[PDB]
């Protein structure tokens, strides 16, 4: 027995706080947390408690920590078939990584819609609010490898894997309602241009050098993703609080046969919030895996992710009446103009066991549909529904990949496809064909129809030559990227121009810079003037002179699509850092911790060393961090009780700490004498809004910083941060 | 007509100092370095301009913007051959990467003997000095993936692929004298401890988690690895300024069929130089390539990575005189003991053309040895070698790897292996086989000898029975990390305690933390006593009282373990940024810049803006970056020179790169008004050590910067900084 005989190396198997214990597999955490897709991966799970170590094949082995050799000093046998399964496993453990999002965090739960959608959607897992549907959800962002950071400034992915009675239904999203390009074939030009350069393979989690300005510059059907990807969507605090879109119109088949076009959404019930930029890279540093860390704890807390499924619905007959092209992915419907329709909630409620086995071998593809939904004509979805299922035999190995226990469907699955690598299923049929006689035609067609029936495509009308041309209607690039930079507040417009100056500064070639200002003077000729400001460029009077694009249907903005314009805050599962001293007044921490208990608001308590330390009353406080060990960058908020202030008046971490803070727009709270602090981040006596203060830490004082964390960040600050060195 | 017509997209194929010019591949960036090797993968280079682009089968292709529809609304072809052939290449782009130090930078160079080696060695690359040898190296991290950060504290791989005249021989080595564990068989476990854990799959690029330090606590092997990767060896500033070591002890056969041991080793004619550990951590997202950008930049500047082969050689009948076993990876060669011998030099000369080609393909293997040269009985490098060409021909897809370009000898390879996924070679022999006379037996077997002969391995006698079993004289654990201990500086003491004490305060189970300092107690009580005090743990009284281990070979120091005790510094090819201003004095920035080019220093030219700004006589100054955007992490030193201060004395950036870079050690120089600046640092009105300050940058100013910038940091200064907030 190597465990402590105390117990304490196994976390408790209940709900806990970030930090309170070890993170653990999802089934030893929370073995009473079930759906039907989990308790169907238990053929699989493996234990290991009371269990002796083996080779694969089922031998024990006596001695696994030395090679066979002839004598001690001898040299290693070749008759060591231990060792040598043992390493050769080992020396095969990688698979290839995917082409796009490679860096992602997963977890299951369940969904269930509000109300039968049966009206305009035969698909099942729609047509019963008491009828639940597993899921599986996969985070991501989009350049960066599998080992890059999370909190860069990148698109996320948001796959949805839905276990349906009637199939897999996989809704592969992102983070904007748009993408980048128009058509599919350009998307090796578009990945390769924001990917590591070919030369040397820089830079990696950044669009920030010079192919991809190049590309941006030379495709302007670009510019509205890249508008939101330099906006603070770019740089979500967690991917909890972030929105999610399907970007492509769908189609809904009801049992009537009408088609209605459709846009997915998802509202993060917790709220949309994001990180500012020096935070954001900073914090790749700092933690690289902070949101993948972030997700396990959350919902190792019970904070789980919670998101909304929302429907934009137009009718057939309504196809042409926008002013830009429904099946164009760069073009985005405004809710102003169709109302997303609330459809149904997804709850993640329990982490993997294994990464590897879960997340890594998981597959989504947008091909997954099921009956009571078909695809459209757009381009870059077409073309999508080559490439998941031909990328997907190239990583996981084969053609089987579909019997790897995470893509299993829970639902029936037969049909005559035979053999293919690591086959599982062992076929007892007589016929691997039909028609055929010989098992009277089993397994067999099944006619379309209301429910439990066969596929059948919408039989859409089909006119046209063979070319390769992209539709007219298509061409026209700038009036989205201006409704979207119309509609975020002023704050978000200029962490709109800072991420555009940052970024181009980064391009080498100066006449990539000066073309990307270009096609931003035919989007806003204000954010064209900020970015040339401070790239040292002067716009011509050409440039000055060119025509805004026109308002889109008659909008001149749409507050949906700001992060912040219009209040959603949600404090429940945010993090305060509490920066002990060795006489803590124990009256401030009860307040305090019982103000943030009863938001669902969680606490790191963190000092100069790590240990304990004890109150003024005798209570021994465990030390979470160090002020260096946990920055700033990671909490929401930073709370300073009363103690001993002169333990950690002059440590620069704890001043540095407060600093930090306060650029980053963070509320900051300080009872009774941490009150010395204001001096570090130059507060005048009389205070400011987003300091909280007060001679204790009571009921007014909690609610004070409660009220500011709801809000995210301190927004009116940002004018004070220039001058601060930090 | 997309590129400018200027022609300031191309750089300039000449030698030119970093951020000067777009980066490029090698054989356009410098066409006339060749080597053997360079010139030998001529035929596989593929060119651009001027061509047709094509499907990979020479159709040229009309629209590449575009995929083939019914209609240019309508649903895409499956007729579109084009689209799907460039979607199926990008489909299958990534292979799986490297198990581990999947994450690493490679650049060409060549390598020679200093003199013939022939008495101890019949290798024929050592056996001439006018014999060239090309290689490839590839330098790496271990523990992270492809897309991880480079500046993480880790172990650093040192890998040298050497293209002899008989045969590949590949140098696998890292950047310390031992490795973790003694027996290759524990490798998967000490692998899986070091790596991300498997339920999460965190934490990237880092060994501050609990598994590691629970297999450290339960292997004291580890410990002297452990030492220096808690050193600042641990986060080395470049590639070119660690050292490198093969580790083990190998053979050496001269012609007459005596053998040597020997250990191997490289010196960086750069010297050794490391950064601090707030450096590193927050380098990791300011410029996760930043030790990739630095190798390749310096290699474009003309300033290629240079390091002396040795040798540490001992006669057969002295291997039981030390202390030590020889055979055991956990223990180095004290070079006041053996002293390394010098032999070569090798030279890194030119960038590749394709990371992916010639980087991520190439395969090493330290079983690739050569005549002249052998194994020994280590229990780690026998291992080895079954693993290296198991997992190559799993990452590489097939048992032809040493025929992707960058693999392949140059001498000739002629054997009766046949067939696999890929073959390139078309073999005409009549005969697979040998003994064969219908080829008349050809390739032949060549009998060894003095140069040119086939391989005989050294017949060393072997006696025992078939055990496993670890040797008696490999447990010990504890003197060579006290004699490593004892062996810093001060100031290294003081960052190794503080590298265990930041790690072990994010293994979340105190238990481990705890056993950890009880295994330091058996190294060093002063070490033990400074780790616990951070870690809030008292010493009992019996961790006291336990005895140091043994000097080693009555050794109780070795200056040559230190990276600073004996100063080796260059400054070729160091940085410094210079905080510009907008009315700089010329005259001042003059003297700098031609005091900074004499000694081959590169600038960069920072501001609160990109473009221009014009100095006090005209002159017009080109900006490289913002203060935020290349940060002090970036640099050697930091230079200000005089003009209107009171333009940046109120920024917060260039305030904030002044106290980081203070922080960090560099040296700092301030002219004329520019020692305002002093306060935000809070320099004494009569200087410290490491300020170099003066009316003007002329004189000695740049004189006594350079003499800094020579001793690398200015320890001095680390009392004074606890207390910055920064
Ligand atoms: C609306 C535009 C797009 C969206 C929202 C989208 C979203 C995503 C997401 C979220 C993933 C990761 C799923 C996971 O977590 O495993 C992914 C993977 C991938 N995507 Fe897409 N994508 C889009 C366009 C495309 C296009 C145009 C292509 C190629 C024609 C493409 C090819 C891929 C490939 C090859 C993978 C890797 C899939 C795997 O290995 O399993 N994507 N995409
Ligand atoms: C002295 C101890 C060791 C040293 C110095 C060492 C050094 C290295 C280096 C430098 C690389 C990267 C080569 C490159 O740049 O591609 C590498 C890769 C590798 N090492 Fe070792 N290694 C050690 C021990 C081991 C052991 C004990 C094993 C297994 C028994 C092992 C298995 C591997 C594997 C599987 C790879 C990836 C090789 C590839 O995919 O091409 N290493 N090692």
């Amino acid at each position: 027995s190597l465990a402590p005989e105390d117990g304490s190396h196994r976390p408790a198997a209940e709900p806990t706080p970030p930090g309170a214990q070890p993170t653990a597999p999802g089934s030893l955490k929370a073995p009473d947390t079930r759906n039907e897709k989990l308790n169907s991966l238990e053929d699989v799970r493996k234990g290991s408690e009371n269990y002796a170590l083996t080779t694969n094949q089922g031998v024990r082995i006596a001695d696994d920590q030395n090679s066979l050799r002839a004598g001690s000093r001898g040299p290693t046998l070749l008759e060591d078939f231990i060792l040598r399964e043992k390493i050769a496993h080992f020396d095969h453990e990688r698979i290839p990584e995917r082409i796009v999002h490679a860096r992602g965090s997963a977890a299951h739960g369940y969904f269930q819609p509000y109300k039968s959608l049966s009206d305009i959607t035969k698909a099942d897992f729609l047509s019963d609010p008491n009828k639940i549907t597993p899921v599986f959800v996969r985070f991501s962002t989009v350049q960066g490898g599998a080992g890059s950071a999370d909190t860069v400034r990148d698109i996320r992915g948001f796959a949805t894997k839905f276990y349906t009675e009637e199939g897999i239904f996989d809704l592969v999203g992102n983070n904007t309602p748009i993408f980048f390009i128009q058509d599919a074939h350009k998307f090796p030009d578009f990945v390769h241009a924001v990917k590591p350069e070919p030369h040397w393979a820089i830079p990696q989690g950044q669009s920030a050098h010079d192919t991809f300005w190049d590309y941006v510059s030379l495709q302007p059907e670009t510019l509205h993703n890249v508008m939101w990807a330099m906006s603070d969507r770019g740089i979500p605090r967690s991917y909890r609080t972030m929105e999610g879109f399907g970007i492509h119109t769908f189609r809904l088949i009801n049992a009537e046969g009408k088609a209605t076009f459709v846009r997915f959404h998802w509202k993060p019930l917790a709220g949309k919030a994001s990180l500012v930029w020096d935070e954001a890279q900073k914090l790749t540093g700092r933690d690289p895996d902070f949101h993948r860390r972030e997700l396990w704890e959350a919902i190792e807390a019970g904070d789980f992710p919670e998101y909304e499924l929302g429907f934009q619905l137009i009718p057939e007959e309504d196809e042409f009446k926008f002013d830009f092209d429904l099946l164009d992915p760069t073009k985005l419907i405004p809710e102003e103009l169709v109302p997303v329709q609330r459809v149904g909630k997804m709850v993640l409620n329990r982490n993997p066991d294994n990464f590897f086995a879960e997340n890594e071998q998981a597959a989504f593809h947008p091909g997954h549909i099921v009956p009571g939904l078909d695809f459209t004509n757009d381009p870059l979805l077409q073309g999508r529904l080559y490439s998941y299922t031909d990328t997907q035999i190239s990583r996981l190995g084969g053609p089987n990949f579909h019997e790897i226990p995470i893509n299993r469907p829970t639902c029936p699955y037969h049909n005559f496809q035979r053999d293919g690598m690591h086959r599982m299923g062992i076929d007892t049929n007589p016929a691997n064909y039909e028609p055929n006689s010989i098992n009277d035609n089993w397994p067999r067609e099944t006619p379309p129809g209301p429910k439990r029936g066969g596929f059948e495509s919408y039989q859409e009308r089909v006119e046209g030559n063979k070319v390769r041309e992209r539709s007219p209607s298509f061409g026209e690039y700038y009036s989205h990227p201006r409704l979207f930079w119309l509609s975020q507040t002023p704050f978000e417009q200029r962490h709109i121009v800072d991420g555009f100056s940052f970024e181009l500064s980064k391009v080498v070639r100066p006449y990539i810079r000066e073309r990307v200002v270009d096609q931003l003077a035919h989007i806003d000729l204000t954010l064209a003037q900020a970015v040339a400001k401070n790239l040292g460029i002067e716009l011509t009077d050409d440039q000055l002179n060119i025509t805004p694009p026109p308002d889109v249907n008659g909008l001149k903005k749409d507050p949906s699509l700001s992060l912040y314009a219009i209040p959603d805050g949600d404090v429940k599962g945010r993090v305060v850092a509490i920066l002990l001293n060795d006489e803590v007044r124990s009256a401030d921490l009860l307040a305090i911790l019982k103000a943030l208990k009863a938001k669902g608001v969680h606490a790191k308590l963190l000092y100069s060393r790590m240990g304990e330390v004890t109150a003024d009353d005798g209570t021994v406080l465990p030390i979470a961090a160090t002020f260096a060990g946990a920055p700033s960058l990671t909490v929401d908020a930073v709370i300073v009780p009363c103690g001993n202030i002169a333990d950690i008046a002059d440590n620069g971490d704890a001043n540095y700490y407060l600093m930090e803070a306060y650029k980053h727009l963070k509320p900051i709270a300080l009872a009774g004498d941490a009150r010395k602090f204001k001096a570090t981040i130059k507060i005048a006596d009389q205070g400011e809004e987003g300091i909280v203060e007060a001679d204790s830490a009571d009921g007014s004082f909690m609610d004070e910083l409660l009220t500011l964390m709801a809000a995210h960040r301190v927004w009116s600050r940002i004018p004070k941060i220039d001058k601060i060195p930090a």
